[PDB]
Order: structure tokens, then C-alpha cells, then sequence
């Protein structure tokens, strides 16, 4: 089997991705947010606060047919901006783009943190990542790609984030008309859950290429780019009047610039991320300083090759029993 869904950016500066999913029988359509950096499938639902929806599509499962509660399963999840959302866990139907797994566990919100009520475009996310990070408990659940892996024809399933534009979801196969050139494979460590993998070095605009190791996640639910404090500090320079902003929480630049590419290595091959791809407009409504798309990862833990570079890629997740990342140009 494969499934092949379109992906669209929920705003004008493409702050995340939305991809219709079907849930229960009836179908119930849910808009939700593929995340590769986490493991959990969870939705707005008639079991959230109600003070705590505001505009969100909602799953029932009292409507769908195919339903089942899974007993005593609770659910509690932490995100890296600060956001969180718990609640408890039904089994049902779940079809993205043609795919349908049965008994996929769908979690559903008893409480979401305000980012998430303010966000009236996310109806729940997809997670991605590797199920050793879903936080169902007492029994740990599948993710949507791990419970559908053996019925696809590859086990791969591949991100194809569009620049302020629609783009695709694809389960099972690879679309070689997708993309230019040839899909460089890189290694990937599994040990803390996520697609990690390491770059091969950076250039700034048509400055020489840096080699240099850089290990990091891919992650469809990051908007931006963050990177050790060095690259971040090389990059920044080459933009008059950029500077790192405590008050509003990283790089800033003026309006007016031109901004530089950003180009990164994997393995051998060269991913560039044009420079219009790192403006996230104005820090405040009417501002001339406006907010950069890459951003120092100093005190996450980690460095996240979130949608601004994966949106400069053909990305296949490689889910064979040695899982690899893919990435080429587009």
C-alpha cells in the first residue's frame, strides 16, 4: 500500500504545515500537524476543555462506529517551545492520503496549553518520530508510520515542505519525479527517538563550505533552523544591522535586508536554503525589525533542522530495520 497526502502552511509565513486525516467511521477530518519530532497522534476533541477550544475542528468518538476506549491509557506530552497537551486514548480507524491503519491509537485532549487554543488551524498532531518516545502509559502505542510500515511497499515515508506553497506527504514509496538530481542517504541514530543524523558542514551565501560535524534532528514540527552558536554568529554577520535580541528571543534584522543562503552538508551533497526562506517578517505588527529562521540552539540540547531547511529538501525517512535519512535538492 501507499498513501500521498498534500501538506499546507497554516499562515503567510509558513509557521507550520497541515495535513487533512481521517479518523473513525464515519470519517471524521482533522487537520493536523505532522511532527517528526514526536510520537504521539493526539486531537482536539469532545473531551477538551471546552474554555480551551477556540475554532479547532474536533474528533467524537461517540460518532464514529469504530471507536474503541483503550482502558485506563492516559497520555501527557511536553514540546520543546514550551507547549503541552494530556488526556485519554481511543483505538480507530486512521487513513492519511489513501493509507488506512486500524487500531491506531488516537489520543484525545482533555486539557491543551493556550499556544494551542490560539492556534484555531491545528486540530491535533501526527507524530513521526520513533514510537520508543510516545508517552501513552501504561502501554506505550504505535505511531501512524510504525503500525502502517509493514503493509507499505517500501517502509519510507517522505517530506516534501513547500516555500509558502503546498507540498506532500508520501507513505510507502518515493516520488522520483519529486525532486532534482539524486537522494544522498545518511546515517541515523535512533537512541533518543529521533531522525538524528549529522551534517557534514555549512556555507554562508557563496562563502566557502565549513566542514564541520553537526549533529541534529529532522523536524517537520520545528519551524526554523537552530544551530550551534557559531554557525548561527557566521551567519548573522553577513546582514547589516542583524543582532541577537534577548528581549524578543533571538536573531533579528532589519526589514530591509537582502538575506543570504544558508547552504548544509550531507554527506558529500549540498542542500541550499535561500535566503528569502530564513525572513519570518516582523517581530510585531508594523516593526522593521524582523524576526531570522535561523537561530541559535545553545540551551535547547539540541540543534533541529526544522521546515526552514526541510522545506529546501526532498526528505525520505527511511524506516528499513537500519533506518537512514534521504535528502535532495527540489
Amino acid at each position: 500500500s501507499t498513501g500521498s497526502a498534500t501538506t499546507t502552511p497554516i499562515d503567510s509565513l509558513d509557521d507550520a504545515y497541515i495535513t487533512p486525516v481521517q479518523i473513525g467511521t464515519p470519517a471524521q477530518t482533522l487537520n493536523l500537524d505532522f511532527d517528526t519530532g514526536s510520537s504521539d497522534l493526539w486531537v482536539f476533541s469532545s473531551e477538551t476543555t471546552a474554555s480551551e477550544v477556540d475554532g479547532q475542528t474536533i474528533y467524537t468518538p461517540s460518532k464514529s462506529t469504530t471507536a474503541k476506549l483503550l482502558s485506563g491509557a492516559t497520555w501527557s506530552i511536553s514540546y520543546g517551545d514550551g507547549s503541552s497537551s494530556s488526556g485519554d486514548v481511543y483505538t480507530d480507524t486512521v487513513s492519511v492520503g489513501g493509507l488506512t491503519v486500524t487500531g491506531q491509537a488516537v489520543e484525545s485532549a482533555k486539557k491543551v496549553s493556550s499556544s494551542f487554543t490560539e492556534d484555531s488551524t491545528i486540530d491535533g498532531l501526527l507524530g513521526l518520530a520513533f514510537s520508543t518516545l510516545n508517552t501513552v502509559s501504561p502501554t506505550q502505542q504505535k505511531t501512524f508510520f510504525d503500525n502502517a510500515k509493514a503493509s507499505l511497499d517500501s517502509p519510507v515515508f517522505t517530506a516534501d515542505l513547500g516555500y509558502h506553497a503546498p507540498g506532500t506527504y508520501n507513505f510507502g514509496f518515493i516520488d522520483t519525479t519529486a525532486y532534482t538530481g539524486s537522494i544522498t542517504y545518511t546515517a541515523v541514530s535512533t537512541k533518543q527517538g529521533f531522525w538524528e543524523w549529522t551534517s557534514t558542514g555549512y556555507a554562508v551565501g557563496s562563502g566557502t563550505f565549513k566542514s564541520t560535524s553537526i549533529d541534529g534532528i529532522a523536524d517537520t514540527g520545528t519551524t526554523l533552523l537552530y544551530l550551534p552558536a557559531t554557525v548561527v554568529s557566521a551567519y548573522w554577520a553577513q546582514v547589516s544591522g542583524a543582532k541577537s535580541s534577548s528581549s524578543v528571543g533571538g536573531y533579528v534584522f532589519p526589514c530591509s535586508a537582502t538575506l543570504p543562503s544558508f547552504t548544509f552538508g550531507v554527506g558529500s551533497a549540498r542542500i541550499v536554503i535561500p535566503g528569502d526562506y530564513i525572513d519570518f517578517g516582523p517581530i510585531s505588527t508594523g516593526s522593521s525589525s524582523c524576526f531570522g529562521g535561523i537561530q541559535s540552539s545553545a540551551g535547547i540540547g539540541i540543534n533541529i533542522f526544522g521546515d526552514v531547511a526541510l522545506k529546501a529538501a526532498f526528505v525520505v525517512f527511511n524506516g528499513a530495520t537500519t533506518p537512514t535519512l534521504g535528502f535532495a535538492s527540489k
